[PDB]
C-alpha cells in the first residue's frame, strides 16, 4: 500500500491522474519524482521549469554543479538528484525532444531508467513543449516501465483523451 490517491489504474503497475505534479508531489513526498528534463539541465519551463520553481531555483542550482563536474546526459539517459522540498529523489530523465529533431525512438531509452526505482511520480516523457503525441508517450511507459509508476497529467482535456483511448 502507498499514499498515492485517486489514480485511475490503466495496467498491473502504471497508474495516472489529471493532476499537476507539482502539487502532487508536495502532498505525497514520493521517494522518486521524475523530471522532464533536458541535457544541460537547465529546467526553463514545461514541467522542469514547474518543478524548478517550487524548489526555489534549488533544483538549478544543485543541477549547475552537476553538469560542470559531469557534462551534459544522454539523450534517454537519467542522473539521480536531491528532490529537495518535492520528494527524496529527483530522476532527472531526458525524453528526446521533437522540436530539437531527435529520434523517438530513444523515448523507449528514456523509460527503462524508471525501471531503476520501485515506485515513481512521473509526468510523460516527451509530451508537453518536447513535441511527442502523449498517447504514444503513453504507449511506451506502459510497455516498457515495470515498476509501479503514477503519471500525474496536467491537462484536463489531455488527460480524459489519453483515458479514452487507451488500449
Ligand atoms: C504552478 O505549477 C506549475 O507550473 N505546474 C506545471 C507546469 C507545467 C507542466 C507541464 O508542462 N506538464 C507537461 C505537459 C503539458 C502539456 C501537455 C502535456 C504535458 C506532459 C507534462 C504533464 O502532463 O505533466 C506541469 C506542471
Amino acid at each position: 500500500v502507498n499514499s498515492f490517491s485517486g489514480y485511475l489504474k490503466l495496467t498491473d503497475n502504471v497508474y495516472i491522474k489529471n493532476a499537476d505534479i507539482v502539487e502532487e508531489a508536495k502532498k505525497v513526498k514520493p521517494t522518486v519524482v521524475v523530471n522532464a528534463a533536458n541535457v544541460y539541465l537547465k529546467h526553463g519551463g514545461g514541467v522542469a521549469g514547474a518543478l524548478n520553481k517550487a524548489t526555489n531555483n534549488a533544483m538549478q542550482v544543485e543541477s549547475d554543479d552537476y553538469i560542470a563536474t559531469n557534462g551534459p546526459l544522454k539523450v534517454g539517459g537519467s542522473c539521480v538528484l536531491s528532490g529537495h522540498n518535492l520528494a527524496k529523489h529527483c530522476l532527472h530523465v531526458v525524453g528526446p525532444n521533437v522540436n530539437k529533431g531527435e529520434d523517438i525512438q530513444l523515448l523507449k531509452s528514456a523509460y527503462e531508467n524508471f525501471n531503476q526505482h520501485e515506485v515513481l511520480l512521473a509526468p510523460l516523457l516527451s509530451a508537453g513543449i518536447f513535441g511527442a503525441d502523449p498517447i504514444h508517450s503513453l504507449r511506451v511507459c506502459v510497455d516498457t516501465v515495470r515498476t509501479n509508476v503514477y503519471l500525474a497529467v496536467f491537462d484536463k482535456n489531455l488527460y480524459d483523451k489519453l483515458v479514452s483511448s487507451f488500449l
